[PDB]
C-alpha cells in the first residue's frame, strides 16, 4: 500500500543537521515550514536538538515506530541503516543517493522486511493538502489540482524550478529516481482514483515494461485528461542519458493506444500547464475571435489553418444585432471582428451581445496596447461582463493581451479571476487545438475485440507445414514455399516457378509471356540486391541467359559451394497502372510485435515513412491507420490513375494481424512489393523468417482481448432466462439507472483501511477494465431491443497475486431468486482457476441476507465492534 | 530627395486642437516631448495658442515656408490642403486618412508641385538620433542601432506595440501606407548608406512591383543583415488582406535570390530583436553547452540534431586542464559540461579555462535555480569574469536562466551589459542556427550572372519554326512537331509516330516492339485525361484496337465535328528501372517566369512539392536547387535501384532556361514524364503554348545579366595595354589596395547637399551593382595571375531618368596618360545611348586638372564662395 508514503503520520529525519550545507537541515526546515499535523522526529548524536528539537542518538533510542523514513546520511551506511528500520518495523523509506550499485541487495532487504522504497536519487514529495513537504527543492508551491510525475533528479529539479517560475498550484508533486521498487503504473491507479486531481502530466525518460504502463493508463484515461513529453530522440541526447534509441515510432502507436497525448517541446509546456487549469471542458470545435486590429488576427488564422481548425459562422439575427453597435466596422460579415481605436465601450457591446447567441463554442479576444482603450481598465471590464453573464457558464473563454511591459498587472488580474490567458497569438490556437484532438481521441477510445469462432482445424494444416520446416531445420522461406500459409488466412499471392538453369528458365518463360522477373535462391546471404536479378520491359531470351549465367557465376566466384536448389522467375501482369506498398511485421523488445506499413524501394527507413502500429486489429484501427497515413502524405492516395480503396487494404491488415497473432513461430515478415490495384490487392515476393518455441503466446503482447468463452445463459430459480457476461465500455448508461434502485446499505466497501461507498465515478471506472488484474460480471436481460442490468459483480487482485477483494451488487425487487449466489458461484470459478489463494469482502453487520449467504458457503465471518463491519474471508485453498 | 522627410528642419501641424480625443493633439504633445531642434507651428484658427504655443489662422499666414507638414485635419478636406501647400513652396506631407479614392487627385497634384508623400494612412515616423516624434503612436522608443519598416496602420501599430513592450531602441521606424508615392525600394538605399543602422528589418503584406524590390535588396543586402516576415499564406486570411493567393513559394524563390532570409511567426520575432542587437557576428558554426542540469542541453541538442548543427570537440590539452577542478564530472568527456549541485566557483572555474582554448565559436550557458548557486550572484559573477577576460573578443555568448519569476534582476543586468539572452532552451538554438545560415547563404550569393556563351544565329532557324506556327495560327504544339526546337538546345527526346487508324497503329506497333504507349492529338479539349483513353504495357493488337475506336467514339459523342489529325503512339524503353519526374514553365504575373520542378503523376500541386527558381541559370544555381529539393524531400535520390545523378539534372535546367530566356514566344512548357536513367536523361510527352509579340524581351524579367559586349582593350598615350570592363564582385580585394595610392583632395563627392569622402565601405558597396540604374567601368592591367586597377569611374542615374552624378578616380603616379579622359569619354558614350539629359559633378578648385580636363571637353564649370566646391555640368542633348 501507499497510505504510508501518501499520508503518513509520523516522519523521522535520519542524518538531520544544524550544517546549512547539509540535505539534512533542508529537509527539517522544509518540513517544519508546511503545516503538518504530526512529530517530526531527528535522529542524530552530534546535536542535542536541531533548529528547537529534541534529538535522539539512534534508530532504536526512538520512543515509537514511525511510518516514514527519510535517509539524509551518506550512501556507505544505507544498508546498515535501513536493517535497523526493519527491525523497528516502519514501513516505507526515501534514499537521496546511491553509488549505482547494491541495488540487488536493497531489493532483497525491502523484500525481506516487507518495506517500500522511493527510488533512490529523488527529489521528494509535496502534498500541499496536507502540509507535507519532504523535498529537498528551493522554491515553494501551492494548493492546486495538477499532479505532476517526473523521472531523473535532473528532470525533477529543472521541471520543479520551471514550474514553480510558473507558479501553478500542484495536487502532487513525485520524483521518482530508479524506480526500484516503486513505478508509474502503480501511482497511476491511485492518482485516477483521487479526487484533489483534474489532470496528469508526465515526463517520461525510459520505462522498465510498456505492458503494465499501457495497461494502467488505459485504465486511467476515461477519468482526466492525461499528457506526455518524452526526449530520447537523437543519438547525443541517447548517450547523454544512457538510453536505449531504436523504438521511437513505437512509442508514438503506444501513446494513441493508451488515448493519451504527446506535447514537443517545453515551450508548449507552460501553455499545457495554463490549459490543463483554468479552462473548462469543451462542447464542441468552433472559434470565434474578436480584436483591435488586422495583423493579429491574420497571424492566428494561418496557424488554425495549419492544423486543420473550425471556424464559426454568425446568424443573420446576430449580424443584425451587431450593427448599429458602430458604423464603418464591415467586421460584421466575418467571424473575425476588426476595429482599429474602438474604447472599452465597444467590447461590452459586442461581448454582452455575443455571449447571447448559440454560434460557436469558444471566445478569443486579442488586445494590442493603444491609446484609446488601457490594458487595465478593459481587462476590469471584461472580467465583470463575464462575472455578471448568465451565459458565460456554456462558453470557453480565451485572452490574449499582447504587450509584455504594459500588461503585467492585467495578467495578473485575469490569473486571480481563473482566466487563461496567453502571451502571442498561435500560442491560444496550440491549446485550442490540443483541447479539441483530445476530445475526438476520447471520443475514438472506446473498442475491445470479439471473435465469434475462433478458428477450425484447417489452419493447423497450415501450421504443420511450418512444423515440418522447423523439423527439417530450415529457418527462412520463400514465396513458393509460402504460398499455402497465406492463402489458409485469406490472402492472395501470384504464381511463381523454378528453373535449374538458363535453358527451362527461358522454355517457360516464352510460355508465360515476356517481360519475366527473375531472382535467385541462397540461405546464406539474405542480401538479394548485392546480386539484383530484377529484369522488366525487355523480352529477348538471350538477355535473360547472359543475367542468369553471371548470377551463377558470380554467386560461385564468391563460395563455390554455396547451397543453390534452383532459380525463381515470375510473370508480369499490368503494373504500369498498379501502386506499390511495403509491408513489415518485426519484433520489438520493448512494446512486442509490430506491424510497419510503406513505400517500396530501395528507400525503405522505418524512423522516417514506416506508419506503425500494435496488433491485434479489427476494421476501425485498421482504417484509422490507412487515413492517419495518407493525410500526413507517408503514403500517396492518387499515384497511379486511379484512386486507393481503403476498404481492402484495411481487410489485408487484419488479416496479416490474425496470422501473426495466430502463429508465433514468425518472428519476421516482410511483404515487398505489395501490388495494389483498385479493388484488388496482390503479394508480389514474401519472404518470413521463424523461430522455434514459444511459452504462452500471450504474454507476449501488451493489449489482451475479450474472453468471449466466459459468456453464459442462465435460467433462473423462478424459470427466467438472463445472460451472464464480462463487462463493456458500453453499459456505462444502463450501470447510472441500475444504481438508482439499490439499497444504501449494501453501497459500502472498504479502499484504504477506509469505508466509502459507490459514486457514478466509481462505475464509469469499472467499465474500463483489463481481463488480467481485474474483473467483473454482468447479469443482463433483453427487452424490446435494450439491455437492463440485474446483479454485478467485480474482484480486484494484487501485485503479487495472492490477495483479491470482491463486491456483490443486486437490484430492488430481485431479492431471494438466488442472482447473488450465481455471481459469487462464477466469481469462485474464475478465481481459483487464475491461481489466487483468498478473498476478502465486508459487508454491514444490519443486513442479514449477505452474511446468510457467506455462511451458506461456510466461510468465514468475522465481525468488528465499535465500528460496526463484518469482514468475510474466503479461502480458495 | 528624402532628406526633407528625415532630417527636417521645420514642421507646421495643420489641425494643432486642444482636445484631448483628436490626433492633432497627440501629434503636438509627441512633437514637443522629443528634443527637436526646429520651431513647431500649428496652424488653426479655433484656438489662440495650443499647448502654450502661439497659432496661425490659415497657411498663407505662416511666417515662411516649412520642410515638412502633417495633415491631422479630416479627409474632405485632403484635396484642398494640399493645393495651398503647393503655393507656399512645402517639400513634403504626411497624410492621416484617406477614403480609398482620390488617390489619382493627390498623385496628379503632387507631381504638379513637386512634392513627396508619405503614405495615407501611416502611423508616421520616429528619428530617435534627430529627436524626432512625428508619430500617433502611444509607446515611448529610445536610441539604438535596428532600423524597422511596416506596412499597414494596425499592422504598423501591433508592431510597435510589441516592439516598446519588448523595448529595444530603434534607429528608423517608419509606416508606410498604400505606398502612393514612396516605396520600400527607394527607402532602402538610404538605409543602407546609413551609419546608424545596423540591421534592416521588414514587414510585407503586399508588393508593387517585385523587380525594384529584388534589385534594391540585393544592392544594399552586402552591408547589414536583413529579414523579412509575410503573413498572406491561407485564404482566410488573404481575404481579410484583400490580396492575390497562388504565389507563395515564387516568394521564397525570390527572397533566396535576393540573399535575405524568412522567419516563420512572431515568437521566432523577438529572439530576431534580441539576436541582431546584442549579438557579435561569428566566425565559425562550433558550438559549446555548459549547465548544470541534464534535461535542458537534451532538449537543446534534439533541436540542433534538427536543424543539421555542429558540436565542438574537446582538445585533449583542454580536457586534462579541466580535470582536477571538481571530481566525480563525467561530463569533461563530452561538449556539455554538466552539473547537478555546483556553484558559482565551479562556474567561474570551467568559464577561465574554457575561454583560454580554440576549440569552439560560441558558448551557451544554461542555468536551473538551486539553492547553491542564487540566479542574481551567478549573473554578476559571469558578467564580471566575462569582463576581465582578453579573450572575450572572439567569442559569442548566448545566455539562459530558466527561472521566469526568480531571474528577472538577472535579466536585467544581463541586458545591461549587453548580452543576448533567452526565456527558453532551443530557442537559443533557433537564433544561432538563423545566423549560422545567414551567413552561409551570403557566403554562396556573389555570382557572374552573364550570357557569355551567347549563341549563334543558326537557331533562327528554330525560331522560324515557331513563327510558321504562330503565321498559321496555331497556339499550342505536341511532341512531334516540337522534337526539333528542343533538340536546336541541346535537350534529348524520344521518337514518336502518328497513326490514322487502329490498323496502322498496331500494325507499326508490332514493327516498334511492344509495349506501346498511345494518346490522342484534339485541338478543342486539351484534357486527354478526360477521354482517359490511354493505355499503358498491354501487348495485345486487338485492345489497341479497342481503345482507340473508344476513342473515336468518346471524343464524337462529346463533340462529332471536333478535329482529329491522327494518334500519337511511341514504343516503350526499358522504363521499369526509370526514374519519373517533371518540369513546368509558367508566366506568374508578379515576378515573370518561373521554373517549377517535381515528380510525376495527377497528384501534381505546385505549393505543396514544386520547387522553384527564377531564371537565368548557371551550373551552381541548378545544383544548389537539385541539392534543396532532395534534401527536403520533396524528390527522391534512390526511388529506383541506382542513385541520381546531379549535373546531368542541373544542365538540363541550364539549357530549359536557355530555351526560355531566348525565346519569348513561350508562354507555357510541361515535360511530362521526364525519364531519368543514369546519366541519361530524355523527354517523353512535352507541351508548348505560345503566344505572339513582345515587347523588348528583357523587362520582362527581374533579373539582368552581365553586359559582356562593353569589355574593351584599350592602348594607352604610352603605349601600354589595359582592360576597359564593368565592375564584378571579386574586385573587393583590389579595389582596397588601389584607394591607399590615390590623392586626398580628389576623394570628396557630393551626397545629399553634403560633402563627404569616399571609404572601404563605399567601394564595397559600389561592387555590387544592378547595369540597369547605375554603372562603374574600371581600368585593369594583368600580371601573372593577378589583377590590378588603375582607374574606376561610376554613374548614378534618377529614378525618372533626367539626371545623373558622375565620379572618378586615378591612381597617383599614373597621371598625364589620357587615362581619366578615355574613362570620360567611354562614360558619355553609355550614358547618351541610356537616354538621360545631362550628367552633374563636383571638384576641388586647387586640383587644376580636372577641370582643364572638363574645360577641354568645353562643358560647364561653376564656382561656389566660401565652400570651395566647382560644379561640372555636361548637357549630353
Amino acid at each position: 500500500g501507499l497510505e504510508a508514503l501518501l499520508r503518513p503520520k509520523s516522519i523521522a529525519v535520519i542524518g538531520a543537521s544544524m550544517k546549512p550545507n547539509r540535505a539534512g537541515y533542508l529537509m527539517m526546515r522544509n518540513l517544519l515550514a508546511g503545516g503538518f499535523n504530526g512529530p517530526v522526529l531527528p535522529v542524530t548524536p552530534a546535536w542535542k536538538a536541531v533548529l528547537g528539537v529534541l534529538a535522539w542518538p539512534d534508530i532504536a533510542s526512538l520512543p515509537f515506530t514511525p511510518d516514514l523514513a527519510v535517509l539524509c546520511t551518506n550512501a556507505s551506511r544505507n544498508l546498515a541503516l535501513l536493517e535497523e528500520l526493519g527491525e523497528k518495523g516502519c514501513k516505507t523509506c526515501i534514499i537521496l543517493s546511491a553509488p549505482a550499485s547494491q541495488h540487488e541487495d536493497l531489493r532483497a532487504c525491502a523484500l525481506r522486511h516487507n518495506m517500500r522504497l522511493l527510488g533512490p536519487n529523488s527529489l521528494g514529495l509535496l502534498a500541499p493538502w496536507q502540509g507535507l513537504n519532504a523535498s529537498f527543492s528551493p522554491v515553494p508551491i501551492k494548493r492546486g489540482k495538477l499532479a505532476f510525475i517526473s523521472q531523473s533528479a535532473a528532470v525533477s529539479n529543472t521541471i520543479l524550478d520551471w514550474a514553480q517560475q510558473r507558479k501553478m498550484g500542484f495536487s502532487y508533486f513525485i520524483a521518482l529516481g530508479d524506480s526500484l521498487d516503486i513505478d508509474v503504473d502503480e501511482l497511476l491507479d491511485y492518482l485516477a482514483r483521487d479526487s484533489k486531481t483534474s489532470a496528469i502530466l508526465l515526463y517520461l525518460e525510459q520505462l522498465s515494461d510498456a505492458r503494465r504502463f499501457v495497461s494502467a493508463a488505459r485504465s486511467a484515461s476515461r477519468n482526466k485528461p492525461i499528457l506526455v513529453i518524452k526526449s530520447g530522440r537523437s543519438p547525443a541526447a541517447q548517450r547523454l542519458l544512457n538510453t536505449t534509441a531504436g523504438m521511437d515510432p513505437a512509442w508514438d502507436a503506444a501513446i494513441q493506444r493508451a488515448g493519451l497525448l504527446r506535447v514537443q517541446d517545453t515551450h508548449e509546456l507552460f501553455s499545457a500547464v495554463e490549459t490543463l487549469s483554468h479552462m473548462r471542458p469543451l462542447r464542441g470545435d468552433r472559434l470565434m475571435i474578436i480584436s483591435n486590429g488586422a495583423a493579429p488576427a491574420a497571424l492566428a488564422l494561418d496557424a488554425l489553418w495549419s492544423r486543420n481548425g473550425k471556424l464559426a459562422t454568425l446568424s443573420e439575427a446576430t449580424c443584425q444585432k451587431l450593427r448599429d453597435a458602430l458604423p464603418e466596422h464591415v467586421a460584421i460579415s466575418n467571424p473575425l471582428d476588426l476595429r482599429d481605436d474602438a474604447s472599452s465601450e465597444h467590447y461590452i457591446k459586442t461581448l454582452d451581445i455575443l455571449l447571447h447567441s448559440q454560434d460557436f463554442d469558444a471566445l478569443m479576444v486579442i488586445h494590442s496596447p493603444s491609446a484609446a482603450a488601457p490594458a487595465t481598465e478593459s481587462a476590469q471590464v471584461l472580467i465583470e461582463a463575464v462575472k455578471h453573464h448568465p451565459r458565460s457558464k456554456y462558453v470557453s473563454l480565451l485572452t490574449n493581451w499582447c504587450g509584455e511591459h504594459s500588461s503585467q498587472e492585467a495578467r495578473r488580474l485575469f490569473s486571480e479571476a481563473g482566466l487563461p490567458t496567453y502571451r502571442t497569438p498561435e500560442g491560444t490556437i496550440t491549446a485550442f487545438m490540443h483541447m479539441v484532438e483530445y476530445r475526438r481521441n476520447q471520443k475514438q477510445l472506446r473498442e475491445t475485440p470479439a471473435l465469434p469462432s475462433n478458428l477450425t482445424s484447417n489452419t493447423a494444416e497450415a501450421h504443420l507445414l511450418l512444423q515440418q520446416a522447423i523439423a527439417e531445420g530450415a529457418t527462412s522461406l520463400d514465396t513458393h514455399e509460402v504460398q499455402p500459409i497465406l492463402q489458409a488466412y485469406g490472402m492472395n499471392t501470384l504464381p511463381t516457378w523454378i528453373a535449374s538453369d538458363s535453358t527451362e528458365a527461358v522454355h517457360i518463360a516464352e510460355q508465360i509471356g515476356y517481360p519475366v522477373a527473375l531472382k535467385l535462391r541462397s540461405p546464406d546471404i539474405p542480401h538479394k540486391s548485392e546480386v539484383q536479378g530484377v529484369m522488366l520491359y525487355l523480352r529477348t531470351a538471350n538477355e535473360v541467359q547472359q543475367a542468369a549465367n553471371a548470377i551463377f557465376d558470380r554467386v560461385k566466384m564468391a563460395w563455390p559451394q554455396a547451397r543453390v536448389h534452383g532459380l525463381l522467375v515470375q510473370s508480369m501482369a499490368n503494373r504500369a497502372g498498379a501502386q506499390e506498398l511495403r509491408v513489415v511485421v518485426e519484433h520489438d523488445p520493448v512494446f512486442g510485435p509490430l506491424i510497419m506499413l510503406g513505400e517500396g524501394g530501395v528507400e525503405w527507413r522505418p524512423e522516417d515513412q514506416a506508419v506503425v502500429a500494435l496488433p491485434p486489429l479489427n476494421m476501425n484501427l485498421a482504417r484509422y491507420l490507412v487515413i492517419q497515413g495518407i493525410k500526413s502524405k507517408k503514403i500517396r492516395a492518387r499515384s497511379a490513375l486511379r484512386p486507393l480503396d481503403v476498404a481492402g487494404l484495411s481487410q489485408l491488415l487484419v488479416q496479416v494481424s490474425n496470422l501473426i497473432v495466430d502463429c508465433p513461430e514468425i518472428q519476421r515478415l516482410d511483404i515487398h512489393p505489395l501490388l495494389a490495384s483498385g479493388s484488388e490487392f496482390t503479394a508480389l515476393d514474401v519472404t518470413l523468417d521463424i523461430s522455434p518455441f514459444e511459452g504462452d503466446n500471450e504474454s507476449r503482447l501488451a493489449v489482451r482481448p475479450y474472453p468471449h468463452q466466459l459468456e453464459e445463459w442462465v435460467e433462473l430459480k423462478n424459470g427466467e432466462r438472463c445472460l451472464f457476461r464480462p463487462i463493456l465500455p458500453e453499459d456505462e448508461p444502463q450501470l447510472q439507472q441500475f444504481i438508482s434502485r439499490v439499497t444504501k446499505e449494501d453501497l459500502y466497501y472498504r479502499y484504504f483501511s477506509e469505508i466509502n461507498e459507490f459514486t457514478h465515478e466509481d462505475l464509469a471506472n469499472m467499465t474500463q477494465i483489463d481481463y488480467d488484474r481485474e474483473m467483473a460480471f454482468v447479469a443482463v436481460r433483453r427487452i424490446d431491443q435494450t439491455e437492463e442490468i440485474l446483479g454485478v459483480t467485480r474482484a480486484i487482485s494484487d501485485p503479487d497475486n495472492i490477495d483479491a477483494e470482491f463486491a456483490v451488487l443486486v437490484r430492488s425487487d430481485l431479492k431471494g431468486l438466488g442472482l447473488g449466489r450465481r455471481l459469487m458461484e462464477k466469481l469462485i470459478t474464475y478465481t481459483r482457476d487464475h491461481g489466487l489463494q483468498r478473498l476478502n469482502g465486508i459487508t454491514m453487520p444490519n443486513n442479514r441476507g449477505m452474511v446468510a449467504l457467506a455462511r451458506k458457503l461456510g466461510f468465514n465471518v468475522d465481525i468488528q465492534l465499535e465500528e460496526g463491519i463484518v469482514g468475510l474471508t474466503l479461502n480458495l485453498a
